[PDB]
């Protein structure tokens, strides 16, 4: 019993963290096998022509007490990669993959090359995250494991007016119609994850919580028109199918679990919490609560 | 900016789990240097539990009764002894990868990171806090017994919870590393309940100091308070009693902050009268207590 906000063991991704100063800047890189991957900032930014003018000493990259030499250096979309002499002998096994909102992952924050901490958090629809995060914590990354293998899906870049944050995958492609450059950008209106709130009422029914519960069905097309008057995503077939396994572990049908969810957006809680919440959590997704009410392992 | 219930990195303490079978019971260990520690409980089958007299069954066991495997590689154990209610079972091989690291004892209030494993594999990481009732809100399934909760200040890993059991109301009871229980509880599956659970005052005053610091105002009020008129109060709303140790704890927050301890109690008061009415403090609609002042201080600066 229990539900918690649960992040995947963050010491494969540990291993992996750098700090990158170049002149006055200093944020963390990600070092993998011989490449340390950190946002192109670290150098209306002509990024061709401020690397241009770069030589591969002018990077300074710290492996804990160890200096790493930077052996060349090339820009791929947002991010740098710096070739260094050496390979990282606790590089783990690993894929670059890019999420969809609504997607969860674990963030581990660093400062100066150090992870602090680590906390679980989903992609918005408006592709923002929200993050805490403070200066320095740039290159921080975002990470599922899956088995052994590593998928690296998110490198911090920014943060925006409103206190969210905005960054790319490994690629150096951001999420969103961000910029790398200070100038007039913001996170568009958001809206709830639909699919995660269900997943979520669900786990509550799997914890014994289900006062919800009622004993009315509703079809995809009433519940989406209920769902697009209160900023929530909307359902589709695929949501609906991936919610299939914890509907035949309960016995509440997709639709049935949705009319309770539309039942809570038109009445409230009425002083009530579920899982020790007054509001319908939206970062945990169908796969994250068959994990944690399972007890999967890395 | 952004407020998260983060945990520590938990890399040290995921390079110590191990497997630990005796018979038919499977749980998690902690190996540290050449030692591993583990609830005593593993040398028990379902039956003992009622009333089990660990003393007569652990002097029924020997070395090689305890299977210890450390990922794909089985330790040999060379003794065993018992300290309250955790086995420590003395290997042949040292651990290499021991971090710097303390056994801590933790009062209720105070936060830890709790690193969920099961056959020795670590499956997650999450925050959490010793409730006043000496329980912690987990999130655990039958297998997790042995699972540690931590604290990394520095480069020094403080060990201070190992996982025994689940109360029957979904909460979950352990011990220090030295195998005392948190609270007056017993690795014996008797009628035993969570007493009445409070909420940790300071850490919702620090946490109101925290929304304070990232720009939320909305909930400050003209007014001050006695610590006494507070705690008439707060105690009718099932709050823990505010001493003079959390007010002088929370004076770093109270001097960045502008606003003074008996201030910040008098808009805790209002809150707890008023509710949030439709609004939230720091995306929670509900007052959180599972930060410390010193977690708010570690997130924020
Ligand atoms: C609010 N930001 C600023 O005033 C300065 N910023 C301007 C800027 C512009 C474009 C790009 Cl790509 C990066 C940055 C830098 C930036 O956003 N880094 C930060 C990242 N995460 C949390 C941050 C909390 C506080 C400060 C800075 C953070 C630095
Ligand atoms: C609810 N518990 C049971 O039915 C069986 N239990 C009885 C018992 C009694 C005393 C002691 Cl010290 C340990 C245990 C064992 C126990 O509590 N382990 C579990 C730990 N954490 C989460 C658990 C979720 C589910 C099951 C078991 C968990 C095993
Ligand atoms: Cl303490």
């Amino acid at each position: 019993s229990g539900f918690r906000k649960m992040a995947f063991p963050s010491g494969k991704v540990e291993g992996c963290m750098v700090q990158v100063t170049c002149g006055t800047t200093t944020l963390n890189g990600l070092w993998l096998d011989d490449v340390v991957y950190c946002p192109r900032h670290v150098i209306n930014p002509n990024y061709e022509d401020l690397l241009i003018r770069k030589s591969n000493h002018n990077f300074l990259v710290q492996a804990g007490n160890v200096q790493l030499r930077v052996i060349g250096h090339s820009m791929q979309n947002c991010v740098l990669k710096l070739k260094v002499d050496t390979a990282n002998p606790k590089t783990p096994k690993y894929k670059f993959v890019r999420i969809q909102p609504g997607q969860t992952f674990s963030v581990l924050a660093c400062y100066n090359g150090s992870p602090s901490g680590v906390y679980q958090c989903a992609m918005r629809p408006n592709f923002t995250i929200k993050g805490s995060f403070l200066n320095g914590s740039c290159g921080s990354v975002g990470f599922n494991i899956d088995y052994d293998c590593v998928s690296f899906c998110y490198m911090h870049h920014m943060e925006l007016p409103t206190g969210v944050h905005a960054g790319t995958d490994l690629e150096g492609n951001f999420y969103g119609p961000f910029v790398d450059r200070q100038t007039a950008q913001a996170a568009g209106t958001d809206t709830t994850i639909t699919v995660n709130v269900l997943a979520w009422l669900y786990a509550a029914v799997i914890n014994g919580d289900r006062w919800f519960l009622n004993r009315f069905t509703t079809t995809l097309n009433d519940f989406n028109l209920v769902a697009m008057k209160y900023n929530y995503e909307p359902l589709t077939q695929d949501h609906v199918d991936i919610l299939g396994p914890l509907s035949a572990q309960t016995g509440i049908a997709v639709l049935d679990m949705c009319a309770s969810l539309k039942e809570l957006l038109q009445n409230g809680m009425n002083g009530r919490t579920i899982l020790g919440s007054a509001l319908l959590e939206d970062e945990f997704t169908p796969f994250d609560v068959v994990r944690q009410c399972s007890g999967v392992t890395f």
